[PDB]
């Protein structure tokens, strides 16, 4: 009984588009990062972002490429493969519609919600019942435009949403490592 895990954060890199939350991954995975101070670092036999990370009486390796999305799917296919990790080890986190524009969403089967990236990662990864945690960033009103909607450009409302849920989930993910997640997520996963 021992194992560690792997996390992979799967943002958008530039910008432009990453405003539109299209950057999660990076945005959740910067902010507990900064919070951490963990000194991240860019390489791999990939190419791509990643840093170890020690708690929870466990490691962590989260990583990170560019493109993330096509980029994350394929980076991890072999990264994946090349460090042999478990499914319920390795967990890939996004952003997608669920409620309002301050929420998140962790899985861990559920995932996988129309994406060449995600897509990308089951092709590389092969599916493993690797986990995810997506996060809530609105809802679909309808079928005139979800996708559209999603990428909008809250800037500020989801400047002040990102630190809102980031800073929530943050805690939950915290209280998790303290104890259990059961508190964070009637903690956290309450609001």
């Amino acid at each position: 009984m021992a194992e560690p895990l792997l996390v992979v954060g799967l943002g958008n890199p530039g910008a432009n588009y990453a405003r539109t939350r299209h950057n999660l991954g990076f945005v959740v995975a910067d902010l507990l990062a900064a919070r951490l101070g963990a000194k991240f670092k860019a390489h791999k036999r990939s190419g791509a972002e990643v840093a170890t990370g020690r708690s929870a009486g466990r490691s962590l390796v989260l990583a990170k490429p560019r493109c993330y999305m096509n980029e994350s799917g394929r980076q991890i296919g072999p990264l994946a493969k090349f460090y042999s990790v478990a499914p319920a080890n390795i967990i890939v986190i996004h952003d997608d519609l669920d409620l309002e524009f301050g929420r998140i969403r962790l899985k861990i089967g559920g995932g996988e919600g129309g994406h060449n990236g995600l897509r990308s990662v089951v092709a590389a990864l092969g599916t493993k019942d690797f986990q995810r945690v997506r996060i809530g960033i609105g809802r679909p009103p309808g079928r005139k435009d979800p996708a559209a909607f999603v990428l909008e450009n809250f800037t500020p409302a989801e400047r002040a949403e990102v630190p809102t849920i980031c800073e929530q989930a943050a805690d939950a993910t915290e209280l998790l490592i303290e104890q259990g997640m059961e508190p964070a997520q009637n903690r956290v996963h309450a609001w």
